[PDB]
């Protein structure tokens, strides 16, 4: 392989205590003498699956639960096999985060909850609403401080806010059932936009600008996870950890992440990872070498929680991530963060109004499953020759109009394009489901060059009922349902942007409509 032997390779990411991870590795390789190098990559979330997927890479990814899903999916990362012992140390509901269809797919290290962290000298009683924060900041605006400043450019800090007067991700999970678009959502972007214009936020506030801010004593609050408390005690502000305030009289519901730890697919040093991680890291020792760094939060090792428990900005965080819910860990994870983030900033910007800009982030979050319902019925019905009489569900109405016209425009199309098909089949040979992992990679190079249009994506479609056909006629029908999610994973990766900006399926039904 790539991945170099009798080695561990660690990624993190640079808000976490890596420094005390470090250490940790450190009494590794005075015990083993073998060499672990932990690092801090840029976009780590983003870098680790372009390289696993090449198979290079870390042996070991540390990230929130929630991208997991998507990395094991694409066979990214190894299956965890803790036995019972080990198990029995952690926490049910920490292992139940890192659980993806039915495998353990990393070790669970830490919970992670927003809190309102505040500046006990300026606002000795932190307000319990986001209301009456307008006001609050007026007060201070008066003496030179302002109310409120956290990172506006990652879409995790303002989702409590958003979720509070009933915005949701996926229903619990139905990909297809999607909340960002209602109105307890649009409610809660409006306010913070409505701060905005009214000036007692600004629209390009980070992580960094935020944190500078209340660590200099600028703004009475902020809004930040356990690792940022390291970086406020070194600057002596004199602060506390409380409950994020109600909207609209709801609590706040903060997305709750677990830190994880992932072995790459790849690494051929899957048995030191696990040593290290089960019997350096996830001791009391381990922990508190990182906690000591950057707090990690309530962590996962029964152990060295009941300690830290005692602790009031860890029951805090609990009492915070008890109101909020636990990150699904379901692959459409990332596009569903990707499209959230761009509705608050545009919203935040001007860019968009809210409503259109809550609009298009719906469209982008359901529009993997959308696709592959549409797809998925299309291929199915095409190789049997029979419809699925299943009701479509959620968004039916567009499903089922797209698959009208989708049935009534690729009729023509593989007429058309019958004689091209069969050579393209006879070249690719596709003779089950491992030849329609391969067939991926090859649709991914040539979809991707040349102009977009709704004829071309009906090619597409179209030559996957023929392969689809195909594979019923030699006994492989159990091959068609990874071959609908394979064409959905082409298309909606490399047209993402494009099929927003079309509505997605129902631009479609528009296109051809008659
Ligand atoms: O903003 C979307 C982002 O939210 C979460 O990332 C958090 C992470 O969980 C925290 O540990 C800390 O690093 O802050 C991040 C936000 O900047 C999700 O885990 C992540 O996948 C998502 O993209
Ligand atoms: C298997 S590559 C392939 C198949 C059908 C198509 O319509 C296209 C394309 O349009 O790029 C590519
Ligand atoms: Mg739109």
């Amino acid at each position: 392989g790539k991945i170099e032997e009798g080695k561990l390779v660690i990624w993190i990411n640079g808000d976490k205590g890596y420094n005390g991870l470090a250490e940790v590795g450190k009494k590794f390789e005075k015990d083993t003498g073998i060499k672990v190098t932990v690092e801090h990559p840029d976009k780590l979330e983003e870098k680790f699956p372009q390289v696993a997927a090449t198979g290079d890479g870390p042996d070991i990814i540390f990230w929130a639960h929630d991208r997991f899903g998507g990395y094991a999916q694409s066979g990214l990362l190894a299956e965890i096999t803790p036995d019972k012992a080990f198990q029995d140390k952690l926490y049910p509901f920490t292992w139940d985060a890192v659980r993806y269809n039915g495998k353990l797919i990393a070790y669970p290290i830490a919970v992670e909850a927003l809190s309102l962290i505040y500046n006990k000298d300026l606002l000795p009683n932190p307000p319990k609403t986001w209301e009456e924060i307008p006001a609050l900041d007026k007060e201070l605006k008066a003496k030179g401080k302002s109310a409120l400043m956290f990172n506006l450019q990652e879409p995790y800090f303002t989702w409590p806010l958003i979720a509070a007067d009933g915005g949701y991700a996926f229903k619990y999970y139905d990909i297809k059932d999607v909340g960002v678009d209602n109105a307890g959502a649009k409610a809660g972007l409006t306010f913070l936009v409505d701060l905005i214009k009214n000036k007692h936020m600004n629209a390009d506030t980070d992580y960094s600008i935020a944190e500078a801010a209340f660590n200099k004593g600028e703004t009475a609050m902020t809004i930040n996870g356990p690792w940022a408390w390291s970086n406020i005690d070194t600057s002596k502000v004199n602060y506390g950890v409380t409950v994020l305030p109600t909207f609209k009289g709801q609590p706040s519901k903060p997305f709750v992440g677990v830190l994880s730890a992932g072995i790459n697919a790849a690494s051929p040093n899957k048995e030191l990872a696990k040593e290290f991680l089960e019997n350096y890291l996830l001791t009391d020792e381990g922990l508190e070498a990182v906690n000591k760094d950057k707090p990690l939060g309530a962590v996962a090792l029964k152990s060295y929680e009941e300690e830290l428990a005692k602790d009031p900005r860890i029951a805090a965080t609990m009492e915070n991530a008890q109101k909020g819910e636990i990150m699904p860990n379901i692959p459409q994870m990332s596009a569903f963060w990707y499209a959230v983030r761009t509705a608050v900033i545009n919203a935040a910007s001007g860019r968009q109004t809210v409503d259109e800009a809550l609009k298009d982030a719906q469209t982008g979050s359901e529009l993997y499953r959308q696709s592959l319902e549409i797809i998925s019925r299309y291929l199915r019905e095409q190789a049997t020759g029979a419809a699925d009489t299943a009701p479509m569900g959620a968004s039916g109405a567009t499903s089922r109009k797209a698959l009208e016209t989708l049935r009534r425009v690729g009729d023509g199309v593989q007429r058309n394009h019958e004689t091209a098909f069969q050579g393209m089949l006879r070249k690719l040979d596709i003779k089950n489901e491992d030849d329609v992992k391969s067939l991926s990679r090859v649709m991914i190079h040539v979809f991707s060059d040349g102009v977009t249009n709704w004829g071309r994506i009906v090619t597409l479609i179209s030559f996957g009922a023929f392969v689809a056909k195909h594979l019923k006629t030699i006994n492989q029908e159990s091959c068609i349902e990874p071959l609908a999610e394979s064409i959905t994973d082409v298309l909606v990766r490399t047209k993402r942007d494009w099929l927003v900006k079309q509505r997605g399926w129902d631009g479609f039904v528009e296109f051809f409509h008659v």
